[PDB]
């Protein structure tokens, strides 16, 4: 535990699972005040009850949601000092024309719209208040090719929006970077590997360390890019990947040298 | 002129202006059968009377639209060789808060989803009959910061889906690329100096020139042609040294002329 | 067809063979007059005769090699229109301690530095006579991790060195690109099978469109960057690798779908 | 506390002043044992006196020395746990021919060359022992053009060289990783304004934060990256650059808003 964010409001998005619970549990322990949001309030409950944060129901497909969930933080705490947006959908690997545009669609507008909304509607008055730090939560699939055609442009847009929104507040004192998880073990990886989609030792040999990430890992990066041992980083993307991006170009010389 | 297109089908989405334009002029210059294709109708039969093409009415922002052009192309030509993915629209240099979501939106859906439409709709038929290219046009404003909060990562966007179709569609025998244009002389550019300043543009490229329309289209053909047949899953910028010359104010600009 | 060039004098370092060779005769197909140099004299000499260019004898790890040619091309020729860079070494590719330190040195001699030692001595006239164009040979390798402890630092270097040239003389009107081959038919890529260092459906594999590529195709990239065709591009890498950058990502979702 | 290394081993170079003083110093305050290495003793002495770690004499441009350097380490205290990478030299922005050759070749051999030199002597016998964690300094002027045709180049080869060797040694268990500082105030940044190469208002506009970085600034994201909270995190560039890498693409919209 630390007292890094004491006194600090942080907003996370997507906080009832995975990568945002996991950032929710290191912000409240390193002393922050979380906001759980989420779009499921079960989820979002467990985790504010072990974390000692507060929960707010937010669907960042719905601009309405977005809007009143900005307007309940700033009426009942304050302009947030971070935001986390952690909130995200995967798709199925299917190639165009046997993904279903509904599907791509939806990957869209809530890994890529459902980001700006957030950083329009909390980031905003950050940059009126002259402070601030933003995480987003980009992916390794938004830096490299794979069969993930919505996903994937979707994560890209995010590294790119963290550059323009860093250039435009920047002078406002408010610093905007990203996290680009590799696999990370998560109920949605989980889930990956219950419907075949996906598999654990496949993910760990792809990787130059050999493991699968943690949500816990990702939250050490997330943290330390939302803090002041952060103060000069801005417009970033930070890969938390185990060597997923590494590895891939040794196949050509017989693969990684491994043990 | 040339015979390097010869008997090939090229769509060219945006075709009745700017950068699309100028790729349908020289793709029949070069031989292609072109397919002007765009949402403005009497934009796209200027072009095609001048080219010898053919006009397609195609709404890239409307489903039925895009598959309604990929069926009359299949039906009345055949499955397309190249694709070039040119349609699209800017937007109001706001900040977050300023600028309205519906414009976000609409930047979104034509820049982005618009040209994963045509890419469905017209290169599956290119994976299935295993032999195609595809250039989609990205921009420098989707590889750095910038005012854009709509259009900069729709452009990062087409630069990834380029990546990933690339990957997808390399063992079938198509190729996917994306030209990234800098600031290039098209009427849209012109609707901006009446937003944008000619003189800004140009100091802030390391060749000091704006681009041409025609220019863009060179690299576009190039990559679109055998002559890069063993290029896939590339983004070219093709911007006068714009992405070169930002980086040079902290040590006093450009040393110029 | 691939380009016109009208006569422009065209100066290709390491022309005797591989790329060199190929874009020493694609740029005389496309009406280059081509200087074929290379520290091989019979090489350039085959080459040469095959193309009507002339030969030009450089060691580009050798300073008063470099500062004797740039001398020979201005007297007998004038300044170059062109310039590529297509002289490199590759390397065993071994980890620290076992990979020797002569070798990690002799990679970073010619690639990165006879690179630097060639547009300075060649480029620095077209900057002063305010027109040119010159493209450098990278790598796939400068782009991405593999086994290459000093090949793949020096080739980053090659891409850095073009965007920083580009920059020093964009103003005087030279444009400086790089063209970065994957996996290349070459001499030097069939020592690599030879000694047992690459296997070349390995090679295939790795790459989205299944292919090795070949030197003519790295030509055309080439060609296409030092022409007119490219007047508005500079400072730009442009990767010419069958779509070896794209396939290495997919082996966590099973693989390219072939 | 910004990490804690429970008497870690951790050797930084460049130890005597500017980035790797602050590393150091903050090293010491997370409980490593800090070897202060610099080829000046009597900067590594000083800054050894406040972080109560020791000295090591190191030339990074003198193979006899690196290999001694590591040879003593090994030898008084056993294989280093981490090893940073901060000597270096700046160059004269000089255009090619003004720059003289001799220049670029001191930047290239003390920047990327003796980089390697010390990965190598330090980081293979962490391989061996499967633990270790290595981070780089590169620039912001390794990842965009700039009037630097050898420091561009050689720092990247340095992110190149992080890539390669993670790659290498992820299976071993050691991490590489680097930090690309933008422009920060060090004894080196202070030559740059006192010979008028730089000037302060001029980087601070060059930066969306509106500040020239501090040594300490960086010296928290080489502890973050050195230290056990970042271990899913090898092969990244990290740069820390107060917005340098995104300010300049605004000029063609009118500049920052400011
Ligand atoms: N797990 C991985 O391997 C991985 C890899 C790269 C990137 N990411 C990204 O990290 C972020 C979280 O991933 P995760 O693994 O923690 O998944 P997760 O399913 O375990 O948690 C995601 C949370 O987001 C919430 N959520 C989903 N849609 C929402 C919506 N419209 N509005 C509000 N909340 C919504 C969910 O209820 C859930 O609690 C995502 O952006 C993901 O794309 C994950
Ligand atoms: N001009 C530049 O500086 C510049 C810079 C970077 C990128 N680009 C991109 O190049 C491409 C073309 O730009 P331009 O300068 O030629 O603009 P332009 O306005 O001159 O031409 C764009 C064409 O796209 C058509 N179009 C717009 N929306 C459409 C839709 N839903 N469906 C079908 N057609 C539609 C338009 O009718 C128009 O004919 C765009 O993607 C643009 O973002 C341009
Ligand atoms: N073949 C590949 O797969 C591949 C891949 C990526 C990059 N490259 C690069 O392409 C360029 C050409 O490679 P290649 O495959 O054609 O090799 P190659 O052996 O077929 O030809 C290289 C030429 O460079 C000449 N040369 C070597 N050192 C020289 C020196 N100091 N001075 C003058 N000439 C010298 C050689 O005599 C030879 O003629 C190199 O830079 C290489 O690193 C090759
Ligand atoms: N200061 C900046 O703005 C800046 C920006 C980007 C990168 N960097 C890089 O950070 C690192 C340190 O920079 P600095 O500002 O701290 O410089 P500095 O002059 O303040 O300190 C550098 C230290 O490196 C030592 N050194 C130099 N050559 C050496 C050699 N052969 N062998 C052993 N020690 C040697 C010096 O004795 C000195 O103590 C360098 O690699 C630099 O290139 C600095």
């Amino acid at each position: 535990a630390s007292a890094e964010f004491n006194g600090a409001i942080a907003v996370v998005t997507g906080a009832g699972s995975g990568i945002g619970r996991a950032c929710a549990e290191l912000l409240s322990r390193s002393g922050a005040n979380v906001i759980v949001a989420d779009r499921d309030i079960e989820a979002a409950t467990r985790v504010a009850r072990a974390t000692g944060g507060k929960t707010l129901v937010l669907d960042v497909g719905e601009d309405a949601s977005v809007t009143a969930a900005a307007n309940e933080v700033r009426a009942r705490y304050g302009v947030a000092d971070v935001l986390v947006n952690c909130a995200g959908v995967l798709q199925r690997t299917l190639p165009p024309g046997e993904l279903a545009q509904r599907e791509w669609d939806v990957v869209s507008r809530i890994d890529l719209r459902g980001t700006y909304l957030c950083c329009a509607a909390f980031g905003a008055p950050m940059a009126d208040r002259r402070r601030g730090s933003i995480v987003n939560i980009a992916s390794v699939a938004g830096m490299r090719s794979g069969p993930l055609h919505a996903y994937g442009p979707a994560k890209a847009g995010v590294i790119s929006l963290t550059e323009t929104l860093a250039g435009e507040w920047g002078p406002k004192g408010v610093r905007v970077n990203c996290v680009s998880p590799g696999f990370t073990q998560t109920p949605a990886l989980e889930r990956g590997f219950t419907t075949h989609t996906l598999k654990a030792d496949v993910l760990r040999d792809a990787a130059a360390l050999g493991h699968i990430v943690s949500a816990n890992e990702i939250a050490e990066a997330v943290v330390f890019l939302a803090s002041e041992r952060a103060s000069a980083i801005t417009g970033v993307n930070l890969p938390v990947d185990a060597g997923y991006l590494i590895a891939g170009s040794w196949a050509a010389y017989g693969g990684l040298r491994r043990e």
